[PDB]
RNA sequence: ACAU
DNA sequence: CGATGT
């Protein structure tokens, strides 16, 4: 603790692992949804919380923010941090466009600076992470 | 085991 | 119960 108010929480919604993979972006203290990533229609829970982390990097630069970003995901905090999407999901027509999207992000990870503090939000302690889907 |  | 990850 304690928790940093003045922050973005991001989380992953799925139907399925894999499935259908969406995500947002919270104010900590608000819950105002800052934004949401259209329905990608086959990936796995972690692709989806490292592209919501990029997400979210790429939101507060652009805003000049240098607010931290939460995420309950040990695997895509570290993703983040290593610049790689270690994922598993086989690569196949049906699965394109999310690799896609994790290839983009990881590119602009290795083209961009970034400040931004990236923290895991302990749920044991906390509750659920702001940005959770409720599924 | 831990994080989802 | 299953799957994704370190
Ligand atoms: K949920
Ligand atoms: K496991
Ligand atoms: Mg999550
Ligand atoms: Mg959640």
């Amino acid at each position: 603790e304690e928790i940093i108010w003045e922050s973005l929480s991001v989380d992953v919604g799925s139907q399925g692992n894999p499935g259908i993979v969406e995500y947002k972006g919270v104010d900590t203290k608000t819950g105002e949804v800052l934004f949401e990533r259209e329905p990608i229609p086959i990936g796995t829970n972690n692709m989806g919380e490292f592209l919501a982390i990029v997400h979210g990097l790429r939101y507060l630069k652009e805003r000049n923010s240098r607010k931290p970003i939460y995420s309950d995901s040990q695997t895509a905090i570290k993703w983040v941090k290593d610049k790689k999407a270690k994922s598993t999901l086989v690569r196949n027509e049906e699965t394109a466009l999310i690799w896609k999207l994790v290839d983009e992000a990881e590119e602009w990870l290795n083209t961009h600076t970034y400040e931004t503090p990236i923290l895991k939000w302990q749920t044991d302690k906390w509750g659920e992470i702001k940005a959770d889907y409720g599924r």
